[PDB]
């Protein structure tokens, strides 16, 4: 069969194909309480009916002031568990595995009131200047990622992804452009990686299954992080037991980025080869042929699809047709697929 | 713009486009009680996110012994109202109008215990011989359609469609191949149409909104009904206030049917022209170009899509692209559509 | 199989499928002598490699002053025979049948010097007023169509089509908007049809093969011709032995025309049914599904494709795939098709 | 603009886009004299109308007994010049550049009579055992490549490609699996490369423009050539002035090859990076998105397309649409493209 439709086992989890629905915020928690709504249920469950191997739920805030917007999903309260338990059960019933992206927006939070970051440096001229987190607050935030992971386990998720990309809180600590701290969380690469190191270790105290980390593999900026820095972080993550690195890029600060089909694939390939770490490729992958090429040429292990799944929730069927292969159809749609 | 994406008003109901999700059984009421399940919610709401103008819910039985299978949806009990009320609210919130198809499978019911029909004639060699309904039983069934319509109104549906096609109960009364009665419900075309006439009049006593009737416009069998018979029934339905005839065909008995793209369109165009009745075209319509041609050449008023919406829930977007035109995207997907 | 790919016989000519390359001017006779050039050869032969059943060569003038532009192909001279003989041999060797459209642009000729028409009425504000043809000149033109048909027979064409559409000479005689004559060629519908009647009878004196006539089935103008007029002309053409009417529309004068997929199909279906004449459908037909529907619903006998064959010379292969059916590939491309 | 539609200059030749029609035998020289036929003219010229930047004519034999089949094109005689001169002129007139692949089938020639190779080893059990070329015959063959290059220059080609792949004569000398010679043309990599070295040097005596060499970058066989061997040959070719290496693979002997979209791209990327040589990628590249990714990620400089151009001669237009960009249309097709 085609590699895109070949299984892969990570820890005790077996994915039936290599297609992953990339985490994508829906800004649909209209009651501003981080809870799920019927829209979210239909949105996610339809891609499970659509046969996506693994569906990663959008950035879910570990603290309310870590939301990107006040309509974001949250996982900062035990009240969020009931809704997620229904979602995981329904997605798995349709045949898919499900994960959740744990997040904190840091200086990119678009909320009223103080927002937080490793250093008091604004994202851009249109943004509020964040408050530098005290060491106590940094440690409390590590505990919030741990507590959120425990809630995700209770809710029944199969995979937990740590959002260490797109200019959000963890990425701000990793990069010298945004982290000018003079304590244990700033300076050397070891100190800049410390926040993420502590989050991974603490999450591992309450969660043993698949652990993914999404990174922005380059800042595309002078004096910022580049792929060499991320290969270094990837080797430390492998030592800590991270199972896969989801390779994105950018958004710490505004930058000129040449976007084209597969523009982030080189990051996934280099981290996979140099850090001996399984990787997820993402970024303008819109068809089965490219997905198959990426996997067959050993550039990544999982293919993350974002916008094409917004256009075609049944991308798995489309890709199977493009690759002239067959895949099981949801039972209810057998006189159509 | 494109006619397919131009609004149309029927009664006090305005549809934002002319794409209709044809009713399609999901055989997913697992507890055998006719109730909705989470799968049904995701299945239907996803096409509302997908911008279908009107979603018609699958054949819903007006009597438990009128189900096609024991996993069918039902609307024979007030217990069914709560679930439908949630479904109509959620589909409408996503921007579509919603209808329900009221049904009774007659001699094609695949259930244990006596099944019913206008005459004791089995569908085929592998089916049970049905019990000839007494006139009392026929009248009780008319009241069940009325009671089901009252529940549909309470549950918030925008449109009610009467299932008078596909060899089910009403179609069995209409055709001389299946109706050999010698009382007021058989013999002449007027008497064979009487059951449907009474259902329409009684439904109108509790429902003043858009009323559609789905017919099988031909039996494709010698001595059976053909399009001329249906043009006659359509004129009678127009006098009774039916708003649109959804034009399907076949399934009263096994028959050789030549299927091809648009194979039932001639029925919709002839009834539209000769009975001066709005019509719905359905049958192997899978792309926007054909849909637009049907509407622009005056062959039908609404385009019903079945299997293509099982392969592509977002057919509206695909058709808009094929017709090189722009349509609003659900707000959550503006970055992908 | 699919009707689009089923053979059809007209006279002693069997077409392997029902796809026709509609005549389309290439404005490529650079020496202004009406002769073929290497571009024309590649242009036409490539669609024969592409499996089009019948290729109709673009409007070819029967008189030099009847060209639309000075870069048009011509068939007014015996010097044109040699080039056409090579083209017909080469297209037929690749497996297709070939036709030629005999033409005279009348008042729409974009040439210096006097241009001709049934009456001295200009096409529009930016066009020269034509010279009213004397009866002698009309008769000379009928002989030029006859002489051109004899050359087409000598050159090896399988089909001859008379261009009586698009506001050109014959169409100008047919319509009361452009023909104000008071002699035998004007006044009544019979007199307005006389020029075409004489062309058909004279062509039949030198050609006994398939004879097609392309018409503009409506002028889309008050007091102009409409489909009822053309159904009448079609009955007369049937009596004269015309084999098929290629149904186009418009262009006699500027008019508002609503264009959409299949916008001229109603003309082909009405002439086919009411005049009992085989018809060719043309106009925004771009996919196999629509083509198959037109044929299966009895709206036309042949499907003419214009612009889609300019975008996709191998439309036959694309349509076969869309219809999930197999067709023979040119032997040279068996490893790709 | 997109890199696929960005120009590139090689020597004095500027290609308007990066799409190349890969050389593909047509087995259509039916008179068995190696001459062109009308089919070849339409076949090649149509892809020039289709806007392919560079069209490489199929393997053309430098000696009649070096043909793969007796219906192959040839360039072993001055009689072949006239036909090629017409083809190059017509392809360039449509806006494309044109090249020719100089070839000798060696032990894979399917001809009657003795066939030749570096050693008397048959291709497989179904093939004739070739005659080991004497050193004099090897030197005569080098002169035949030189003489053929002179004919190609006279005929007006813009690029000459040497066919050193697919198990044919030059590849047989390069590989230890097929070359067991004990003279100056066998043994060490220097001796095995000598035949190709002499061909390149001699061709350079009569041809200064763009010179491409197509190689099979792996034999996929134990003790055969692999990418490391070809990076070595590529460095020697760069020293000799070869402008680009067209990277194919296989066919020296039967082997198990895992084929998938982009399966030969790694060879193009490694030779480009390690030998600082421009490269052509080929092998199951069927869409614009993959073509763009290959170019943007620096894996190759030109994208060679084979079978997709047999299915879609106007692939350039299709790819431009896929990449949401615009490209000039052939003038004759402007109301269609
Ligand atoms: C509407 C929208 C919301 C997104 N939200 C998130 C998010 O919550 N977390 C994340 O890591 N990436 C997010 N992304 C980035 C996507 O997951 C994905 O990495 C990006 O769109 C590149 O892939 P694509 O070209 O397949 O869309 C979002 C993208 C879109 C279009
Ligand atoms: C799985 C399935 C279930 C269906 N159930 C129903 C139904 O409940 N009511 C009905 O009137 N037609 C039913 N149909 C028929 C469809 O509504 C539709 O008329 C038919 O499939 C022709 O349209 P299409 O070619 O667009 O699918 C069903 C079809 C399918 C494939
Ligand atoms: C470039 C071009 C040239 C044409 N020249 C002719 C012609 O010589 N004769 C004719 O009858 N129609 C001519 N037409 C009209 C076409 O044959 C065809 O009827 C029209 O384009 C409608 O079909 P389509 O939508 O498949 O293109 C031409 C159309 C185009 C685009
Ligand atoms: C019918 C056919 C003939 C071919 N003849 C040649 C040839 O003359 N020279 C050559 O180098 N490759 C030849 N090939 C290989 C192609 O140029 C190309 O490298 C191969 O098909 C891989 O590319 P694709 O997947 O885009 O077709 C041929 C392929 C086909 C299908």
């Amino acid at each position: 069969a085609r590699k895109l439709f070949t299984p892969i086992t990570i820890k005790d989890m077996t994915l039936k194909n290599r297609i992953v629905m990339s985490p994508m915020c829906m800004y649909s928690s209209h009651e501003k309480d981080g809870k799920l709504t019927p829209f979210h249920m239909a949105h996610y469950i339809s891609r499970a009916i659509g046969q996506v191997g693994l569906i990663i739920v959008e950035a879910s805030a570990v603290n309310p002031q870590g939301r990107i917007t006040d309509q974001d999903l949250g996982i900062w309260s035990d009240e969020h568990i009931e809704g997620f338990a229904k979602l995981t059960e329904q997605v798995k019933e349709q045949g898919s595995k499900i994960g959740i992206q744990l997040a904190h927006a840091g200086r990119k939070a678009e909320l009223e009131g103080d927002i937080f970051a490793p250093s008091a440096i604004a994202f851009d001229e249109q943004s509020a200047t964040p408050v530098e987190m005290s060491a106590e607050k940094v440690k409390e935030t590590v505990q919030e990622f741990k507590q959120a992971a425990a809630r995700a386990k209770e809710a029944g998720f199969d995979v937990i992804e740590i959002h260490a990309a797109h200019g959000y809180l963890i990425h701000e600590f990793l990069s010298p452009l945004s982290n000018h701290r003079t304590d244990e969380y700033g300076g050397s690469p070891e100190n800049r990686y410390r926040f993420l190191r502590e989050i991974i270790d603490e999450v591992k105290q309450v969660w043993d299954g698949p652990l993914f980390v999404r990174v922005s593999a380059s800042d595309y900026t002078d004096k910022g992080l580049d792929i060499a820095d991320h290969i270094g972080f990837a080797k430390w993550m492998k030592e800590q037991g991270v199972d896969l690195i989801d390779c994105s890029s950018g958004a710490l600060v505004h930058a000129d980025i040449n976007v084209f089909p597969g523009y982030q694939v080189s990051f996934a390939e280099k981290i996979r080869e140099q850090a001996d770490m399984a990787t997820g490729a993402v970024g303008m992958i819109t068809d089965g042929s490219m997905a198959e090429e990426i996997l067959q040429n050993g550039r990544a292990d999982l293919i993350f699809i974002g916008r094409e799944l917004l256009r075609d929730p049944f991308f798995a069927r489309t890709a199977a047709k493009q690759l002239n292969t067959e895949i099981p159809a949801p039972v209810q749609y057998e006189r159509g697929w």
